[PDB]
């Protein structure tokens, strides 16, 4: 070999694959319009009549099938695919239209053929053509296909369910994106989520891998506050080059653009034919709305209770595919994620995909009790609600003096609790400094101790005396807030908290820990209507009604129930200027004003939470 | 904005840069043969008559100038560039010929025009054409250029020094690759370094970013042992596709291929014209030979002591560009890396690059004492050696019964210490499991406590009684080993160790800690000649002589001096089969045999280390 | 208040107790012979007809009832007492005779009235007199008592069971000290345990709190090796002042002194009257022999299977009273300790102690499967043994070339595997440096990855190929070692190991992890008799038979089964000098000699482990 022989030959370096216990095949599958989608198929060596598990993703199919470069399939594929490797399944990941190895144009959460999409293709037809090709060209398969995926990967499963290929025998949409305005990714009750600015450049900058937005500093509390409004931050970052950004600001309210994209409404008029398991985390910080709302839209038509299932674990977004033994300071009884994957998911998929496999005794509802630390196998959910459930909700009244109880307010006390909300000094949603990039912070923010803001003058705290008997809730709490603002707009944040016993000697850090079981924010301008915003009348007590995330939680003896109320949750949510403007995205510096907020706790105007007690 | 408007546009997304305090400018510089090299220039805004600091790298110039996407130049550039940002320098990184954005073919450490390179270009001409272009095309510059870089980036500096452009006013080769066979990257005294297998696929798989090699498991001790020889592992990993791998196995001995690449020999015949500062770490685990040998090759001709400098800090490879406050369990007196960059490097560069800058009080030698924890400013180095230095070396004799002293062996005792070296059960160079991916393990292996192998039957341990007075060494120890093997080949590993006081109450983990101050391996087949290997005569005591890494270390009172001897250091070094084979890279399973080793400690055949005491 | 008024008044400072939810009373209960024992009684406020849980301890009753100075009983008492606080029990801790607040003389594990104790009192009579006083003087109780305790606190429960007071309705000896010579605290098959030297000064220096032994250095590997024999270390430390030390060295063999103290032999002749639950950890590093052997001594007479229970969790010594969610690098399915305490222990105690309490569904055997990670509820144990069990044991033969399989050795291979055992360089039982005071090291040593010694020339390794199907063992493995030694004595250490799959991508550190499922040491001089030691015939293959710790473990697919054999386990066990001496405690420097060890693996003399497969 000559010394001047180029050490980089130019020809592709073929990695070793002799010792592999799998085969990886990449193929460009033509859709009905000629556009080919990059599809990666991983088969166990010696696979015969094996089912296929398919996932359609905008997060790199080649990368999703290489958690680690390894000759062992169990290590090659992600942690969440462990049960599929153990079951001898063929795993397939496909790049959606317009991303990574696939051809075509990319449209964020490409809408269904209809009012928003006049083309001949969408995610439903793309999944159909994909499945058709797989059962006709993968000789190692038995022609049976199951679909699974979390977040955007769950959204593609839902799209396939709108009109599924006959070969699709089972589906598991995990934390799917269903309604990005009401309560999933983009907004929550109209309040815009700034955490997704990095997602926009990360997914829309290039066909393939993108990047986050360069910051002025480390603390996002400071980065966003200094920039001003959400529109100011975006403009300075160059986001006006992205059509998606223009779509968000042109549709700030819940108009036809968002209504026509709500997939739970679509599931309501979609016939039940494919056994589907709606899954999400109880602390799903990205898609809290999706799974539970989609499950409820189809459950009334699940006549025999064997086609529509619900799964809600003690998980943060997508934790179902990793280790569910803990979340932040909370410890659970074993790896709850692995428990779900092995005890419930595997037998459910085997029943519909593996030849000769027995029927599984899949629980209609598989939900974790975050207070008692154990799974619950039920026939229905919720167990308690205002009407139609086994148990009836009980009003939990906010009381004067920062108290909280099931007894209606008595006369002869202060009619309300007051606090000033200052947009220039907003309440932080997590301890400063805030780093949206820090995955540890973002995935655990919903279970973080709230004492870092308890005692702030712009946060109201209501608490019960220590419980002597366990209080079990099992449903979706509903806020019935009676509040006024001296401004003409305002956000209202309510947190339902489990305060641990003041002392916890066996785990000292948990002593007095304020765990948010369920919390939400509501953009006040949408009080009467989500599609048609209106200014709030200054200094007038008004009724605000909105649901808090689902909870299957027992407040144990020694614990207290607590409710915190505030008017900002920054920088996760852009600040409500507190003066009515046409579009908060483009609020001007002078529009931001302090406002005197009042939460009423009188017999005539009682604030309370309809708690799903059982 | 229509809903179907592609969210990923035809016109690429461009990040905003209005708040930037620098300007990044890319250029394609044509070399003399027409090949263009991708060059990245980072200028402070308002830069005028500013000096340039240039680095030529095979590690992505665009990546090297983006430690963090940020509007602040200090954060955008690497930690090691802090003093250049503070000094208002224009920073330039260039992709070497055949890598990343550059055109041309890539040849690993492209040799100088000569016997190994018949072309008209090499790193010397490329650096010359680059500097000529920069001074004629960067209007913001004062036409003065300084070069710096660590490892391969240091190697490109040395290549420029063979025939430097008149505009090159100063050079700082940090841990440069000088002799990859004698003691730098590829081999150490002929013993092959398996840690670089991942580097081959990482740098030679493609023009741009490559990847590591997929392992069968987590523990490299097991991965390499199970594979067999280095050639078996490489063959299985698909490395026979890389011409570099064939160059290594075709030139296992120190033949013309390696002799013609030794840059210290080139420096010996290179006139001293550009002020040069040779730098490396005392614990440089990748390029231990380079800087010190190159410095010594030029120092005798440094008439006024102002053209050739030496710097040796308490660092691992490239730590000079990060934080030097500690290394593994060792704590030093402040951030020694920052101290060097600010107190020595900055004034040195300024003196020769900034118009009208003052004279720097640059110490001819800047070397850290790892035993007293402070820098030493000296006029010469070494301070002690066999002859020609201020102090003279003293033999430190290995003794029977595992003893060690400066007194020659006495009669009436065992003439040797014996151990069996078994290739099937080699001595680990770091505690198992060995993870070559774990950067923390690799960067700190040389300072790791050796108690994890002390007490093994295949490792001999010689130790003094606790010292009552400080023992200072300041030079390069030289091993004079008298040893026999029952086989026909063998490796000899010698570690000079500082054993800390048995108790260290203020830092308990340091109690009895066995810190290797200096260690080296020698491949026995090269005992008589590095170019002509010969079998070792079975059962015959033979003299081996080889140098240990430089040390400026004071063994303090309460400490002991220790020497460990073994015949494997795995998996860092491939195993010597202990039977004489033509090429150890291709040793067969049956070639590996146990061997009875004897280290002689008698008056007639005394093993000792020539210690550079002062 | 005058400025010169002494700030320390001299009168006792009464801590506030108004807010306490408990009442703490201290009383000196007179025994049969007039000697009063300090007893601490903790009653919940408003206690009426409450049962008592009693523990007798030599570890400070006042300290045991104050985990934290707190007004909440749950936090005041230890973590393990959580279920008793929840159950409204009165908790009592009593200082044993001669310790802390109690009067009388202290005798280590004071033997029962008989040949070793001619006095009128022992732990049985002391417990009787205590229980009698409690039911007659504690008006807040219902006159029913349960006993519990771990280690020495479990030993006092067993002493009460030899002749229990009628008021004792239930007992739970946890990791009790049963046979301190055969396999509990002082020795293991005659091999002396040096870890207890600190225990001797800690418990025998003073009536109250003692201290450990001052060391020369940090590393006990070095401290003990430098001192020489166990006797040399003890003499230098001043331990000849302690009668206990003289008792140990005067009874090095299993003579009448130890036979008369073996409580499992006493339980074999003790009528089953009190529902007893024998408990220990599978990795009980202090009392591995006790619970399982005592359970087996009484189970044949448990006619209705309702008076004798067994519990073996995935625990280290006493972990049952803390958090059992993990042990070292091992993760279990939830807090297994809390699971046992709440799901099994609480209902078991309530049934026999609380008025009108319901029947508990107590599993006859509650044993954790360390390979499948789940509890097993069985009617009997073991599930597999040589004869009389549901399954029969299968021989796992050690093979030449470091192999292992269920197939008998074939001819034509090497008849044995050889290694030299050097007492001057013993095999470490845990990575150096060894610190017996480091609780983290000591509690997790039995589950530590054994790769730190795998590959040592003085440790033999035998391993199977990767398993394709699960291999479940459920019983006590029995070693049938055929081995010789060139010396006249030797220790034999055997480890049964579960080697995790080479790669574990979801938990990288577990890749190739060598987990010791079960290990034991056997002092060779007791090959034919534990009471009468005899020299081993030099170079003659001899049969060694001894049991390994119980295992309920499934070696899963991908894992390998491994067996390691060595002749030292230092410094936990003193070194066998390898030349026969009358008493190893007083071995002289010249008695320690290297010895050539041979483990036979031929068809004629096959070494194997009788594995309890099912
Ligand atoms: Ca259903
Ligand atoms: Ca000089
Ligand atoms: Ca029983």
């Amino acid at each position: 070999t000559s010394p001047m022989t180029p050490d980089i030959t130019g020809k592709p370096f073929v990695a070793a694959d002799a010792s592999n216990d799998y085969i990886k095949r990449e193929v460009m599958i033509p859709m009905r319009d000629g556009v080919k989608l990059h599809t990666v198929i991983v088969l166990p060596k010696g696979a015969k009549n094996a089912p296929i598990v398919l996932t359609r993703t905008p997060y790199d199919a080649s990368g999703r099938t290489e958690r680690l470069a390894s000759p062992h399939m169990k290590d090659l594929l992600s942690a969440g695919d462990d049960v599929f490797v153990e079951g001898g399944y063929i795993r397939v990941f496909q790049d959606v239209r317009g991303k990574y190895g696939s051809e075509g144009d990319y449209v964020m959460t490409r809408p269904l053929r209809g009012p928003l999409n006049p083309s001949e293709v969408d995610h439903a037809t793309d999944a159909w053509d994909t499945i058709d090709w797989l059962v006709k060209n993968v000789s190692e398969s038995n022609g049976k296909v199951g679909m699974i995926g979390s977040s955007y990967e769950g959204f593609t499963v839902v799209m396939a369910l709108t009109n599924p290929h006959p070969a699709l025998k089972v589906a598991v949409p995990e934390s799917p994106m269903i309604d990005g305005w009401m309560g999933d990714d983009w907004f929550n009750y109209g309040a815009f989520r700034q955490v997704n600015f990095d997602y926009f450049t990360g997914q829309l900058s290039k066909r393939g891998k993108g990047a986050g937005i360069a910051r002025q500093g480390h603390d996002d509390y400071s980065n966003f506050l200094q920039a001003g409004s959400a529109g100011d931050f975006a403009k300075a970052a160059g986001l006006e080059q992205l059509p998606w950004w223009h779509k968000l600001t042109e549709h700030a309210a819940y108009d036809a653009f968002w209504q026509e994209q709500a997939l739970d409404k679509v599931m309501a008029r979609t016939p039940l034919k494919v056994p589907t398991m709606w899954l999400q985390g109880l602390w799903d910080q990205e898609d809290m709305w999706g799974a539970i709302h989609s499950y409820a839209a189809m459950e009334p038509r699940d006549k025999r209770n064997t086609l529509n299932y619900l799964v809600m674990g003690p998980w943060r977004h997508s934790q179902v595919n990793y280790d569910g033994s803990a979340l932040g300071a909370l410890n659970f009884e074993g790896d709850t994620a692995r428990q779900f994957r092995h005890d419930v998911l595997r037998p459910f998929f085997d029943q519909y995909l593996v030849d000769g496999a027995p029927k599984a005794d899949t629980p209609p509802v598989f939900i974790y009790n975050t207070g008692e630390n154990h799974w619950d196998r039920l026939k229905a959910w919720p167990r308690s609600c205002d009407k139609g459930c086994a148990a009836t909700s009980k009003p939990l009244y906010l009381q004067a003096g920062g108290k909280l109880s099931f007894q209606p307010p008595v006369a002869g006390q202060a009619g309300f609790e007051e606090y000033v909300s200052d947009p220039a000094k907003p309440v932080p949603f997590v301890p400063r400094p805030v780093d949206f990039a820090d995955r540890a912070m973002w995935t655990t923010w919903l279970v973080h101790d709230q004492r870092f803001v308890d005692g702030r003058p712009d946060v109201l705290t209501f608490v019960t005396e220590p419980l002597t008997e366990p209080l079990q809730i099992a449903g979706a709490p509903d806020v019935h807030l009676q509040a006024s603002t001296s401004g003409s707009d305002s956000d209202w944040v309510v947190k339902l908290i489990d305060v641990y016993p003041e002392e916890m000697a066996s785990n000292p850090k948990m002593g007095g820990y304020e765990l948010p079981v369920s919390l939400a924010i509501f953009r006040g301008r949408y009080r009467e209507s989500f599609s048609t915003p209106k200014p709030l009348t200054s200094n007038q007590p008004l009724a605000f009604q909105f649901g808090l995330p689902t909870a299957n939680h027992t407040f144990q003896p020694g614990h207290r129930v607590m409710v915190q109320v505030q008017s900002s949750l920054f920088p996760l949510y852009d600040r409500n200027p507190q003066t009515y403007v046409p579009n908060i995205f483009f609020a001007k510096p002078g529009d931001y004003q302090k406002a005197t907020q009042r939460v009423y706790v009188s017999p005539e105007q009682p604030s309370y939470i309809s708690l799903p007690v059982r």
